[PDB]
């Protein structure tokens, strides 16, 4: 379970250092600086307006934008419900 | 489990088939090409507006788009979450 | 299983008859007829603009319009659930 | 589970005395009296436009709002799944 929860820290700030890079300088109020990042990439997470808020307008600069989102969401909600199942379970 | 994957990925394209023929022509954003249709298919399995966002005003064309949307979240919505399920109790 | 998706049929029935004569006439585009209630609460269901799409805009003109669709998303959402891992265990 | 859902009531009602207080005067129309953030604090528990919709325009006049808001998310939605799976388990 800690191990989970490490694994979930490390990726979402790699996630965030490689957002911060890619899409910050084209939309700076969602990935502007690390601290954005980890924000939008939270909220992306739990899915609030994730493609017509966030992916959608993103790829219309960026038309790959989906290689990095897609991965993101598969991986993360993966393993935050594994992780909640895993605190229950303990 | 791996057959729950293979599942997914033969509803998960021909409904995007489906799609792109359905409303690519009037909706061309959305189920423009199959890419656009995979792409917004996995958005409304998400379910990030799937409604608001796209089933109503693609309604406002097709009166009975619901009969596609609908059956396609309550299938792809329930066997996501069965192979997630699925996933964790293979790892115990 | 069988049960419970007969429950949920029943209450979502019940609820789109309730709707559709509570916030029809103020609200046709989503409560109209008894379709298009049977839709609108298939969505506040699963969510999508609950609030700010849907409930939001009907409390405007009918203020404790939260008393139907909160217990509605507290009921809902607890037996859909409880009917998919039920599936899963089955 | 009865002292899950006693916890969920008791974060509930304080979490909503500290929102009214932090954002009613600035944000009226969504933390205004105590029963408009009970309100508005359930549907950010649902996720319900919880970003674009509520903090991301709360932020843009307290930048810190996601200190209250982000936790807030974590513990409730955590507590409402382990509550609704430890129904169905004193059920089986
Ligand atoms: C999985 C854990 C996810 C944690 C996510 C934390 C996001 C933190 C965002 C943040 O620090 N700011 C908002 C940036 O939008 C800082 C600004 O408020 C300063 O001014
Ligand atoms: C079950 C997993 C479902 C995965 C869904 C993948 C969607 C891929 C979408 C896609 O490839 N595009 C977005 C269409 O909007 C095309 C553009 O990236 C185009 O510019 C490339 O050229
Ligand atoms: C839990 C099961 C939930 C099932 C919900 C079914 C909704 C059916 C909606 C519907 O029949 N219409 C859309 C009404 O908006 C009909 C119109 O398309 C006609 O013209
Ligand atoms: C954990 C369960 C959380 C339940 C949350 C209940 C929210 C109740 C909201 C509420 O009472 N109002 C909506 C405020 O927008 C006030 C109006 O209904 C007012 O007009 C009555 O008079
Ligand atoms: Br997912
Ligand atoms: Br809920
Ligand atoms: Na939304
Ligand atoms: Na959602
Ligand atoms: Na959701």
């Amino acid at each position: 379970v800690g191990s989970v929860a490490a694994l979930l820290t490390v990726v979402f700030y790699i996630a965030a250092v490689m957002a911060t890079n890619l899409y910050g300088a084209t939309f700076p109020e969602w990935f502007g600086d690390l601290s954005k990042s980890l924000y939008t990439l939270f909220q992306v997470m739990t899915l609030e307006s994730w493609s017509m808020g966030i992916v959608r307008p993103v790829m219309n600069v960026h038309p790959n934008a989906w290689v990095f989102f897609i991965p993101f969401i598969m991986l993360t909600t993966f393993t935050v419900l594994n992780l909640f199942i895993g605190i229950i379970v303990d």
